[PDB]
Protein backbone atom coordinates (compact mmCIF):
# COMPACT_ATOMS: atom_id res chain seq x y z
CA UNK A 1 0.00 0.00 0.00
CA UNK A 2 1.12 3.53 0.83
CA UNK A 3 3.24 3.51 3.99
CA UNK A 4 4.51 7.04 3.47
CA UNK A 5 8.25 6.74 4.04
CA UNK A 6 10.43 9.83 3.65
CA UNK A 7 14.03 8.85 2.98
CA UNK A 8 16.94 10.75 1.45
CA UNK A 9 17.50 9.07 -1.90
CA UNK A 10 18.66 5.90 -3.65
CA UNK A 11 22.09 4.28 -3.40
CA UNK A 12 24.45 5.43 -6.19
CA UNK A 13 24.65 1.77 -7.22
CA UNK A 14 23.20 2.53 -10.64
CA UNK A 15 20.17 2.27 -12.91
CA UNK A 16 19.32 0.21 -16.00
CA UNK A 17 20.40 1.74 -19.31
CA UNK A 18 19.16 0.78 -22.77
CA UNK A 19 21.40 1.82 -25.70
CA UNK A 20 18.43 1.33 -28.03
CA UNK A 21 16.15 4.05 -26.67
CA UNK A 22 18.88 5.58 -24.50
CA UNK A 23 16.21 6.14 -21.84
CA UNK A 24 16.23 5.82 -18.07
CA UNK A 25 14.31 3.29 -15.99
CA UNK A 26 11.13 5.13 -15.01
CA UNK A 27 10.46 5.96 -18.66
CA UNK A 28 10.84 2.36 -19.82
CA UNK A 29 8.68 1.09 -16.97
CA UNK A 30 6.27 3.97 -17.60
CA UNK A 31 3.54 1.76 -19.06
CA UNK A 32 5.40 1.33 -22.34
CA UNK A 33 8.00 -1.43 -22.15
CA UNK A 34 9.25 -4.04 -19.68
CA UNK A 35 12.81 -4.16 -18.35
CA UNK A 36 14.48 -7.21 -19.91
CA UNK A 37 18.00 -8.63 -19.71
CA UNK A 38 20.37 -10.68 -21.87
CA UNK A 39 23.03 -13.33 -21.31
CA UNK A 40 25.82 -11.42 -23.05
CA UNK A 41 25.61 -9.07 -20.08
CA UNK A 42 23.61 -6.09 -21.31
CA UNK A 43 20.29 -4.45 -20.43
CA UNK A 44 17.48 -3.74 -22.89
CA UNK A 45 13.73 -3.14 -23.13
CA UNK A 46 10.90 -5.49 -24.08
CA UNK A 47 10.18 -3.75 -27.39
CA UNK A 48 13.69 -2.53 -28.18
CA UNK A 49 15.30 -5.94 -27.71
CA UNK A 50 12.38 -7.94 -29.11
CA UNK A 51 12.81 -5.72 -32.17
CA UNK A 52 16.59 -6.14 -32.34
CA UNK A 53 16.36 -9.93 -32.54
CA UNK A 54 14.27 -9.40 -35.68
CA UNK A 55 16.80 -7.04 -37.27
CA UNK A 56 20.15 -8.11 -35.83
CA UNK A 57 19.91 -11.53 -34.18
CA UNK A 58 23.14 -10.77 -32.32
CA UNK A 59 23.24 -8.19 -29.52
CA UNK A 60 23.08 -4.59 -30.80
CA UNK A 61 25.98 -3.87 -28.45
CA UNK A 62 28.48 -6.73 -28.18
CA UNK A 63 27.01 -8.53 -31.20
CA UNK A 64 27.69 -11.96 -29.70
CA UNK A 65 25.80 -15.19 -30.38
CA UNK A 66 22.72 -14.58 -28.24
CA UNK A 67 19.58 -16.72 -28.10
CA UNK A 68 17.04 -17.56 -25.41
CA UNK A 69 15.31 -20.83 -26.31
ZN1 LIG B 1 15.04 0.55 -24.94
ZN1 LIG C 1 25.46 -7.44 -25.43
Amino acid sequence: GSSGSSGTGLRPSGTVSCPICMDGYSEIVQNGRLIVSTECGHVFCSQCLRDSLKNANTCPTCRKKINHK
